[PDB]
């Protein structure tokens, strides 16, 4: 046992590693009502494992992977987040609102009776609602408290005992009643009804016919033969446009035996006409057809978008399909916003090349990784977060969380309204996500092992049910307010919960039971109640230690 | 300044995220003869901030991320390595040999004159060939060497400054000697001659005609109507199953007027078959034809495999064409070795689900993410780079980059065998290959910034030119052997270089010039290289203090 504590200190990298496999394990195991969170599971392993030896918490490690986990979450929510704010912002910040004075009462309320002191008010506080900045708050307070050293130093030791003795459960207790039993008790379907709920908001598309480029050989005996290619470009009706004869988009080479002419458009269109013009289609072994997406720059004239067609190139929307040739006025550009919109040109290589150039500028493709976009996000995400002040002597910080999601948000949101530059793979970003904050967990479960049960053993039964109550009833009080009187929407309750609460391992752990579709608006839920319960927890703590005196 | 560098050291993160930032921006610029390399952009980021403070590194922190990195490069060329091996594995470790021995000779040649001490050369050996346990060994030996205190001190205090002296030019100037003078010196192109000697392997398979699955709207006054589903299917030829009438799979249902013919295969076929019988193609607004990759499993029959098309199921190989019948006998699993072959079944849900059943089992998508598998082989990596030994006295242990290498080498080939289980997309592989020697390496700038500029004041001059000459020379006596006598592969020359010189960064950026299709066959060339070099550089390192006294 001691020669694995040995092993395991002088291996962090396989101690922290073999903690995350063992972590997404137990995460992914499961009895029938719902599953275990990854995050869960790694907490537990981290605090098993580190009941073996002592295992320093490095700052520059879980810091960096939290940092990575909250950047995503606002970078992904850039697009979707002011919609989601304009639809519900009132609500949700009601919402973080009531929870943050139901909280601070039923604090209040139970530090006035049983055995309570200030340092294990602020231990409680610190735990059971998931904040690791009201120990430091609440710590210089004391400290600047005219108190004697020995008090001072009593309560500067208990406080931190408390946090970690009531931290496994503030995050596990809560994440258990927020993603199963709240769901359940609103009697609806964590996954369903997020999905619909981000359907009712422009974020999830539905599909759409790809608009693509066809290759036919013009056997002997059709119509076509010997009829000039802008002939059969002007008799195909709409959404069908001549790519080309052969490999050429000139307009005038008559259609002869044996060629092939290419014609981008819809699916059922190109039936249609390939049924009408008894077409025999080929594979086409030609890369010299591509589409491209452009961006269009402000005043475009819409006169090479109309001649597009005579042109031979199909537009459509940046989805595929093609798009009405009146809705060119739809992309007008007019006051200000300016979230250009962006066309897909089809076609050959020459015609579809000289209508981007006076159209606009090519948009990047997502699969490429833009590293210095996402290293400069992380320097001012933490930049951001180094920012604070104080308010009545307690000092107040960002921290990494709420400075994380707002340069992911601004970053993002600059982004998509420049669209000719790269930015981050949802792959990665889901990746970073899921990591980062499960390291985090990791490391600090590591570290707050031994403490945990020696909190258990010294003042344990009392301290640790006070807070399990101080965590859940407030979610309780708030949510049956919400939902019973304001009939907020059920996933957006949760959110606004969620992010008042400052409970991070919620924010993933909904998101990958919610998926990648209403995920962006859950984020955007969560988020404002993040910043907001943050600042006002971060103030609980040390105003609770200055009225326990 | 001085408020620059408390800013900067009170906050790790953003110093080190900026320096990745401004550092890839490096890479990215160029002048015509190629460019930087984002590493080496980084690298110089690193080292010019470094010169305000001082900066800590984290050894949980770019220990993570080498193993990151390693593990990547070696996880992505686990399939292709064992070929790549067979292939050139004689010639790549004659290579390996002649360059470790040229250097050993060389460094030996350099010491016998100038002034030189043991100290001294064990950092210029340490540094100009890059070889951070070099400073371990050594300094462990001088250590054991019977010699007053004071020497002992001395060397131990040589070698480290010796060392960063060295260590930016062996990191710069070999790596743009073999990265770009030798390419051009051999005649050829880095990324031509790359993406064509993969080729010539197995690796970089051609675009095949995607067999899929097509609709067809039976219009009034077809040759198809009131004849069934199983007599179409059987006109059908080869190639080319009637997937199914409407929506189901029944052989015996009569196609009536109204319906959708599905039927799934190639395009050529499936354009010719339309001529034929005049189809009218439609959308197909259907999800219930779906095509799914199966894993064999040994001991199939191959009797359903032959049933597949009188069944409505088009088999396909991995890639997507349409396989031919006989070619069923190529799956036959015989001897051992097993790399089960895969098959991909089109058509409607119940006929490929039964198909599949009775063939094998699923294949996981490779979108997915395997986060414990991914854990599990970061922890045994560094559980493997712990292992070590002695020899004459001497520690040595194959450190982060050999047991990276190793476990990402034969996790890799165990998914590939096993096949069900999910993997790590290439795009995430990509971004750790791109990001965690980077990071590394902006720890480490920042680390040896101001160590630089002291050595280059002290012992400066005559020091960093012996030790360009120590890294430089070796490289090119081995490269003049091999590519003008041995005759071996220009990219196989540069990869076992490479590797016997232990430059990751050289791996990295030779990596990003070549793309990810000979970059398996590089990395390939590079590992067995590596490790060996690693090994003989460790001894070498002190052999010489040792041979210096």
């Amino acid at each position: 046992m001691n020669a694995i504590g040995n092993f395991l200190v002088g291996t962090p990298v396989f101690t922290i590693f073999i903690c995350l496999a063992l972590g997404y394990l137990l995460g992914k195991l499961k009895i029938g009502s719902f599953t275990l969170g990854a995050t869960v599971g790694v907490l537990i392993v981290a605090l098993l494992i580190g009941q073996l030896g002592v295992f320093p918490r490095d700052t520059l490690l879980g810091d960096i992977f939290f940092d990575f986990f909250m950047f995503a979450i606002g970078y992904r929510v850039g697009p979707s987040f002011i919609s989601s704010m304009k639809k519900f912002g009132a609500k949700i910040v009601y919402a973080t609102l009531i929870f943050l004075v139901s909280a601070f009462i039923v604090a209040y309320a139970c530090f006035k009776m049983f055995h309570i002191g200030p340092g294990i008010a602020a231990g409680i506080i610190a735990g059971g609602l998931t904040q690791s900045a009201v120990i430091g708050s609440s710590l210089e307070t004391i400290s600047k408290l005219p108190i004697s050293d020995h008090l001072k130093t009593l309560y500067s030791n208990q406080i931190p005992i408390v946090y970690t003795l009531t931290y496994v459960f503030g995050t596990i207790g809560v994440l258990i009643f927020l993603r199963d039993i709240m769901p359940k008790l609103m009697h609806i379907d964590l996954k369903k009804q997020a999905v619909k709920t981000a359907k009712e908001l422009d974020m999830i598309p539905v599909p759409v016919i790809v608009a693509s480029t066809h290759f036919y050989t013009i056997n002997d005996g059709s119509s076509l033969i010997g009829q000039t290619l802008g002939t059969v470009n002007t008799k195909f009706a709409k959404g069908l446009v001549a790519a080309g004869l052969n490999d050429s988009a000139d307009m005038a080479s008559v259609i002869n035996a044996g060629d092939v002419l290419a014609i981008s458009g819809g699916i059922d269109e190109i039936g249609r006409a390939v049924q009408e013009f008894n077409l025999l289609e080929v594979t086409g072994k030609t890369k010299a057809y591509v589409s491209k997406q452009v961006v269009l720059k402000k005043n475009f004239s819409a006169d090479v978008l109309k001649n597009a067609q005579d042109k031979g190139v199909l537009v459509a929307t940046l989805a595929g399909d093609v798009m009405d040739p009146a809705q060119f006025s739809t992309l007008h550009h007019h006051h200000h916003h300016k979230p250009a919109e962006s066309v897909t040109l089809v076609g050959q290589k020459d015609a579809v090349s000289e209508v981007q150039s006076q159209l606009g500028r090519l948009r990047a493709a997502e699969n490429i990784i833009n590293y210095s976009w996402f290293a400069l996000g992380i320097a001012l995400s933490a930049a951001l977060g180094i920012v604070g002040t104080k308010v009545s002597g307690v000092p107040i910080a960002l921290g990494g969380g709420t400075a994380s999601l707002i340069v992911g948000l601004v970053q993002s949101i600059y982004r998509d309204k420049h669209a000719h530059m790269d930015t981050i793979p949802d792959s990665l970003l889901e990746f970073f996500q899921s990591i980062g904050l499960n390291l985090f967990i990791a490391t600090v479960g590591l570290s707050a092992a031994k403490t945990f049960i020696s909190a258990i053993q010294s003042m344990g039964i009392s301290v640790l049910l006070i807070g399990a109550v101080i965590s859940i009833l407030p979610h309780i009080i708030t949510f049956v307010i919400c939902y019973y009187l304001m009939k907020m929407e059920p996933i957006s309750i949760i959110g606004a919960q969620t992010g008042a609460d400052t409970l991070s391992a919620a924010l993933n752990d909904v998101s990958e039971r919610v998926g990648s579709d209403a995920s962006p608006f859950f984020a955007a839920a969560v988020a404002p109640a993040y910043a907001i319960g943050n600042i006002f927890l971060t103030l609980m703590g040390p105003i609770f230690i200055v009225l326990l005196s």
